[PDB]
């Protein structure tokens, strides 16, 4: 009985492990850079790398591991994990730590179809729903405290001690798999259907654009704290962890608006993070300002975020289980987008403009949110 919640709470544990390594570079770029001599914006590629691999290749992952879900999957999947962090500890160059992220990459695309797919299948018919909200509750602690735990052991330790970190978090849930999974062992000709749908698929578009804008400026924040603002290392610890909290704001913020406002909710975030976007710069002459607009960024991506997961949910009631996958792939798309653009910007034109260039895709994120949303107006209850 209390044994199925176990499962369902390790399998959200190690979700906890592969977000926090999934999030935690935007928290070390600085650390990498300095210890590889290079500029923080080229290891934004480590950010893209990661984030295209994830998307692209879970599909033929998922697809060639279709046999044995066993806990065999799962054991091979955490040593691999394990490995590839242990060898982010000891890489020598940057193309090394790159390598290393492939292979968290890898971990990570193979893990999250087998442990979406695991989570229901050990727990429960009433918590069906509720193994779901505890996976995403790791997730959740992942970017609130996942990623500035991260960054504060690498503060202290070394960046390669954060990964190391990680890592040993990894096998002592991989020893708790062994010790728990229960030798426990395709909906993919639905993929062409939605790929028919327009709304489905200009829900899609959308995500990729928005997110494009949000990572264009994320993913370079803590070099920007450091080296535009001027402002302190802690100080970009502080960041981190409001933009944490202010998911958990909007999150409520949402859970309490609801649904009928879905469309608006997302419609006006988008609107917020324009604005966030347009006002980065300038709310870096103060450190107050930054925070104030930290809180609202975070608000609003939270937001983004819920609103077009809702909007992909009614737009494929059939097939809730590839429109999510269609939806984390696209998402990492964009986060490897947005990483990349924000490379290029940085290094070409000043890092100072990322939030400016960040703009462009958000309006048109907004231009189009509004449209889609007079057109589809459908969503969940
Ligand atoms: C079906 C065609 C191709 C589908 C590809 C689906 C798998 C994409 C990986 O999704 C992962 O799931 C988690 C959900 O939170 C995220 O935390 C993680 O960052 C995200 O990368």
């Amino acid at each position: 009985r209390k044994v199925a919640w176990l499962r369902v709470v390790t399998l959200a544990v190690a979700a906890f492990i592969f977000n926090t390594t999934e999030f935690v570079p935007v928290g070390l770029l600085s650390d990498i850079a300095q210890s590889f001599h290079m500029q923080t914006a080229q290891v934004g590629i480590m950010l893209t790398i990661y984030a295209w691999v994830v998307a692209l290749m879970s599909l033929p992952f998922m697809l060639m591991t279709s046999q044995v879900e066993r806990r065999k999957l799962l054991i091979c999947l955490f040593v691999v994990f394990i490995a590839s962090h242990v060898l982010s500890f000891l890489s020598w160059s940057f193309t090394v730590l790159v390598i290393s992220r492939i292979g968290v990459a890898f971990a990570a695309a193979i893990f999250w179809s087998i442990t979406a797919s695991l989570a229901i299948r050990m727990a429960p018919a009433g918590k069906r729903a509720q193994a779901l909200s505890l996976i995403a509750t790791g997730t959740a602690l992942a970017m609130v405290l996942g990623l500035p735990l991260g960054r504060i052991v690498g503060q202290y330790f070394g960046w390669r001690m954060t990964f190391f970190a990680i890592g040993i978090g990894a096998l002592i849930t991989l020893l708790c798999l062994i010790k728990l999974l229960p030798l426990l062992p395709g909906s993919l000709k639905s993929l062409p259907l939605l790929f028919r749908r327009p709304a489905l698929m200009s829900i899609y578009l959308l995500t990729v654009v928005v997110v494009t804008a949000h990572y264009t400026a994320y993913s370079y924040i803590e070099p920007f704290v450091q080296n535009i603002a001027g402002f302190s290392a802690n100080f970009a610890t502080a960041l981190l962890l409001l933009l944490g909290g202010a998911g958990i704001i909007g999150s409520v913020i949402f859970g309490k608006l609801g649904n009928q406002y879905a469309s608006a909710l997302v419609s006006t975030a988008i609107a917020l993070l324009l604005v966030c976007l347009a006002l980065l710069l300038p709310a870096a002459n103060s450190e107050i300002h930054l925070g104030v607009l930290s809180i609202f960024w975070g608000i609003a991506m939270m937001i983004i975020g819920l609103g077009m997961q809702v909007k992909v949910l009614a737009l494929a009631p059939d097939a809730t289980d590839v429109a999510m996958a269609l939806f984390s792939g696209i998402f990492n798309i964009g986060i490897g987008a947005g990483a990349l653009v924000g490379n290029q910007v940085s290094l070409h034109w000043s890092m100072s403009m990322i939030g400016y260039v960040g703009a462009v895709p958000a309006f048109a994120a907004l231009i189009w949110s509004i449209i889609i949303f007079r057109r589809w107006p459908v969503t969940l209850e």
